[PDB]
């Protein structure tokens, strides 16, 4: 059974391989904002929309992730495979998060037909050839 | 912030802390169970529930640990780290699955009030000894 | 093309997959209940139900299997392709030819409802650890 | 258990013997005309109609024994039998195959009377000695 | 994505492909044949109709098409390839060409209706043999 | 005959003239977006608009090309004649097959009013003497 996290929210996943990997902030980053602006509804007892349900379900497996990546860290004695298991957490499984948690925080904030909309502008941008793309790449503003 | 995967749908850890790993089928079997019982609804683009969101949050994440296990197995030269980290995914995030996709898939099929009922009544068999509790568990099913 | 065998009718390979392979009773025993319970109807000038037209289909595909593995262990002289062609014959359309008919005999007798039902409940069943169901397996009963 | 596969629809296998076997045509020329017109249909999840089902039904049977020609290719080493058995699955069965669909697609098209209309003047034309039947046969036409 | 070019107008390439190649005119006639009727409309600004739209289409690349076979015989210097490429384009992608224009044209001309039951009773009559069919095949036209 | 791509849909080809040449993404960028956004409805069996019925010649056009420079590839053994081939398609055709990609796709996603309005902007941009053009290149957004 294949699933798309998206499909459930109006997106997919070929629209949002408009935007490079190196695009998204640090899960850190991310969880930073998260927290700052939805701790007391992500720590609440209520549906409060399926972008909070999901999100605590991303931030509970990326504390999984981070759980697993401490307990290598204590059990495994061997450097190289105990570096390497770690490395390769934070960087793949980082990436998919990275994407997840920002779709969702990113909607929470801005509005999903905002966030689909900066999804194509973004493919735009970055389709365009550089001598005519402006520097001025598409940013997400509530201002 | 610290997020209770069940308090936005009635529940706690310490409700399910009870219920025993003997207690949950294998996450192949319940993954199997969604699957033929809610796979037009899960790979649907629809907020159908929260709980089909949460379903849906859940496989995905236990896809990638699997992935991770995988790429362990290739990747990984010490069969040392190699079993340590693939038996500590399979078992406690294995379990910590189990509980999870168990829940959702028995508040899916019988209801909040049955299976918060039915925790209930196993904590009470549970917390009981057995020279003071009848020897058959309680049991939900639909026959 | 692809064609759901069951589509038609409300169920799927994957929900009859549920069930093991050892559930499924013999092509013998199930063309044996057929003719008993539904002879004068399969041989009847009328589309008496969808259920029968495809079960007089399904009787006859397996005939003609039939008919090739005769065919085949009196022209074919090799022993072993003969072995392995008659024995891939029976087992693995034996296989699909069981749930086929196993499906179609079942919910005329009972129910498209009761059969689909009873197809959950024991899939349910043979997942669950022993000690949390009810000990008897299913049974699909009329009276 | 004898089964007629058309009395369920008004013909017999003594109606349709009237038609040679040189008359059929391919059997994947006929599940070509079946994909072109009925594709959105057979691959519906409805009772569309008797014939319908029973077309489904055939198309999987041949599916079948594709796959056991398939199968019979990879597996069988005896280059004598594998080819035998294969021959035989194409032209002893694929007759029978090509007058059911061919039957099921013509009375989804023209329709049940002028099918039967279609295979009692066919027969008068072919019955008639060479030297006193036309050259135009009759054929089975909208226009 | 795969594309059929005639499901959006109610065919498919199953119906289609039993018209042999002996059945379509040049690309050169059928181009002058939707010149003379329809260069009104082609060259117009209106979305006259679906099939003005892809006729439009169909003819430009097929000017691209001659386009590249021209630039082929004026720059390369190995007639092998030369005569490969040109006979490849003319005769391959001709024939699918013709196929295109001449659904189109007949369509516009006389309907959907009459073009769908033309090409059934052409399917028929093609599937059928020669020593079983009528020897005039099928006809469309207006006099 | 001579016929605009764009004259039925509200442009010429001196208004796109304006934008440069290696201003276009690639092909491969433009059907990835297709693909992403309007897979769904390019192979849907409906008139869902002009621009599908235009963007699937287009997709079958391109795809006719890649078959007949595989083609090549295979065939032609004189690596001077094949390459020259291989690469005049796929500049000269590629080309002009991402300005009428592009156009279809930014319609269907953005409005033709708008995609004119940014035609016309960008001639303005591009005609403006470098000293007084801003760097911000006009870019299309839905945000
Ligand atoms: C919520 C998800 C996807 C993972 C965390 C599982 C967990 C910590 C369960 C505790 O009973
Ligand atoms: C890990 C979870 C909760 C979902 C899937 C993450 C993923 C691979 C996204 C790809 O864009
Ligand atoms: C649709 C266009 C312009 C080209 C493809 C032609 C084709 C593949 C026809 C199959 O019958
Ligand atoms: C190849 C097709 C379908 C149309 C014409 C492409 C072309 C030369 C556009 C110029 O802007
Ligand atoms: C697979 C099915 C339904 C029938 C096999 C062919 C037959 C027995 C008769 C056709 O004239
Ligand atoms: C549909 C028919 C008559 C045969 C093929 C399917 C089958 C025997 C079991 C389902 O996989």
């Amino acid at each position: 059974m294949d699933i798309d996290p998206y499909k459930e929210f109006g997106a997919t996943v070929e629209l949002l391989s408009f935007l490079p990997s190196d695009f998204f902030p640090s899960v850190r980053d991310l969880l930073d904002t998260a927290s700052a602006l939805y701790r007391e509804a992500l720590e609440s007892p209520e549906h409060c929309s399926p972008h909070h349900t999901a999100l605590r379900q991303a931030i509970l497996c990326w504390g999984e992730l981070m759980t697993l990546a401490t307990w290598v860290g204590v059990n495994l004695e061997d450097p190289a495979s105990r570096d390497l298991v770690v490395s390769y957490v934070n960087t793949n499984m980082g990436l998919k998060f990275r994407q997840l948690l920002w779709f969702h925080i990113s909607c929470l904030t801005f509005g999903r037909e905002t966030v689909i909309e900066y999804l194509v502008s973004f493919g735009v941008w970055i389709r365009t050839p550089p001598a005519y793309r402006p520097p001025n790449a598409p940013i997400l503003s509530t201002l």
